């Protein structure tokens, strides 16, 4: 089991990429708490992966600072000290910078930027200096590297996550905290939400978007996260891991 | 005059880098409005560069959304349609991610991230489709490329500016708006604020920080901004311009 | 076994990083041919990992174009069609650009650049369109991202490998070849050759070099290569994977 | 005159980008030697810009190491000590990595990589420690950042130039040589050679290639080179300057 003894929080773990991360984490021996906004979805998601000795759902919005405190306490009460934080919760807005309302701007940043900050800050505090082989995996995207004219606020958030994570990685390394911090950068990934938008997958699969001519699947992101959570990656910190079908290579 | 006919807003234009940008912009034939928080400083700054036929001060906090509207109106009433926006206002917090309070986080992002968003969004709206050769110059820094363990929130802000700017550049290019958007990335620059912090310049001048073994001066940033504001750079958009003494090259 | 059915060529596989890659590849079910310059070293290396049903040594200099042809034939005769090429062979020269002789320049590029080209070109030709889940892993380094004043020719070679690999990745993706191409970028890795240079590890472990305050081990590079060789990484192509203790994050 | 007192060598200065660099350098007060392969073209090019008190042609192939020595001597005899080297000579091959012959590979690298090495190495040696405000401008391209499946060897060369230049920049900075080294990265630029290839400009102008929906002109590259040659850029070293119509921003 590649994640023997690990205890992970996966935010936005009830759908899509986060769900697959949780699934493979459990497969590799981790205990996992998944978060999401909705109880129906979250309880189904947890039980689809395993019983409560290995996976539990907690309703939590990543923008909710006070709830973060409680989430660590709930997770540690269930499974012992947290070792691994996957800051995956996120939302999207389909607006150019020009067309973004300030309400849209603040709402997207409250999840995609504040939530990652809250989980990273608290993860460092609660995991440092415990010999846990701790790992914080911050979910950026291809939009942390390149612009998309239709994703202005999203681009801001993903670029912020990219560089903030390097700061945290460095501080943890220099202080010998036994905490690593890295970013994962998915390209386009097939999910029910993509399937719900007519034409989206075909748009994303054009060669001028994804050179492989198709989009990825959630397990593509799960497997790089297993590597990063595991002690196999004990010398990797402050780095970006891109799984994008070639999107950013052209 | 390399900026003949240009009309620029330079936020945080009363001190340091912004002041030098304003100075060289006026030298190259632009009309300039500089903003800053404090009237004493701002009125002295404007008159040190020129008379009110070429430069004026407006008291404005870049985090103040409603004031942005008014700032464009004031500038256009003085000098005619704005052509050039330099989003330079910024603040700093000397805290690791771990140690950043949420108040510090939100306050820094309100200037360094929201202010750049507000000026970029409004600049696109008010400059597009006017044949102005319009240019938005967003001030990132070396901390938009690399982490600094002591500058967590600052890193978040500068990474956000870096990538958000690419989104805006692309939208403007694809829609033929005649608006370019680029980022400038200073390394360490000698200013009175650096001089006020005992030991700072020597720290910044170590070869492991700045390979040139000294730090820069405000005109180093002014001259790259003249290039970017001018029609000389009409094919440059979505790009990062690094003036850092080699900091990021190692 | 994470590399079930894979058949790998690991150049420079008799020492250091390459040896560890070969070791973990065999552990994960691959068949492996390792190359190196010297028979004594190579035969000991192969037998330290396994018997000839899983690993064999072939004496080969990666700069030797004609030998590449033969190497694929030898490997396929032993183990069946090659699926995985790790272009790891390399040499180093400790000279600034200013001080590099043309002989040094050409010799280093013949291994570090031509060898990677030869293995990549031939790997595409011999692995495309066979449903192998083929993967070409080109060993760049931190010196593919940042300069080192003492490693001028080495920097040239590693930057060339970095970007050439993206070209190959794209061509393979666009043509549906079922071949991925990625680069791995080690930071400093403890080996007998580092141990032989008095003071080297301490130099490399300074916080201004490696923020973790120590250097890595060969298995750190082996494990990212297992991920990249395996079908777990089927959506990763054209990307750079950095395992450097934080070197490039500051 | 922004280049008062400068003495520049511009390789491949008889056509296209190099010709425009030479033209604007002379306009800004520099003395210039342009090189090229062909006397007819070179003598016409020089006289189109000015008389022999400001510009001269020397027939030289950048791959010719012995000729480099002589080129500096010729230039210094004409105009005094060289201050500025623009390594612009280059060739292209339209082949994937898979399809590149070794002859094509070596020939392209002899100009695009060896020529830049020869000019950089010799420029450092002959310009260091003379108080000249010396500047080496190495012409990379967008193909130093991103792959193109049809430009495998070209990608290798441009990535090598990109990173080798950082090594040189650092060495010069650390040793206080008064020599800066930077790379320029053109996107697509309209020239007679592009005009000669039916359909090329339209291909390059598609929004999925160049977001501005058109390609650039040689003066777009000349003006960034004026900035980099001038003392305005005295704090810029080891950096990449991208003028690409947005190509790399998406
Ligand atoms: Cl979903
Ligand atoms: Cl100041
Ligand atoms: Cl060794
Ligand atoms: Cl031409
Ligand atoms: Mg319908
Ligand atoms: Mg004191
Ligand atoms: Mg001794
Ligand atoms: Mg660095
Ligand atoms: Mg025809
Ligand atoms: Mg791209």
């Amino acid at each position: 089991d590649r994640l023997k003894g690990k205890v992970a929080i996966v935010t936005g773990g009830t759908l899509g990429i986060g769900l697959a991360i949780a699934d493979k984490f459990v497969e590799e021996g981790a205990k996992v708490v998944i978060t999401g906004r909705h109880a129906d979805v979250g309880e189904k998601a947890a039980k689809s992966i395993g019983g409560t000795d290995v996976i539990r759902f907690v309703q939590h919005d990543a923008s909710d600072e006070a709830g973060w405190t409680k989430l660590f306490d709930t997770t540690e009460e269930a499974f012992g000290p947290v070792t691994t934080v996957v800051n995956n919760a996120g939302i999207a807005v389909s607006k150019s910078v020009e067309d973004t309302t300030t309400e849209e701007w603040r709402k997207l940043l409250s999840v995609n930027l504040d939530g990652v900050f809250f989980g990273t800050r608290l993860g460092i505090q609660r995991m440092k200096n415990k010999g846990l082989g701790a790992s914080i995996i911050n979910m950026s995207s291809i939009e942390g590297f390149v612009g998309d004219p239709t994703l202005g606020a999203y681009n801001a958030s993903k670029g912020a996550v990219r560089i903030m994570s390097k700061s945290a990685a460095l501080d943890c390394a220099l202080k010998d905290y036994d905490v690593r911090v890295n970013t994962v950068h998915p390209g386009y990934i097939k999910t029910p939400l993509v399937d719900d938008l007519e034409g989206a997958e075909e748009m994303m699969s054009q060669r001028t978007k994804t050179p492989m001519g198709h989009i990825g699947e959630p397990n593509d992101i799960a497997w790089i996260c297993v590597y990063l959570a595991s002690d196999e990656s004990k010398f990797a910190t402050g780095a970006e891991f891109v799984v994008d079908g070639g999107y950013t290579a052209q």
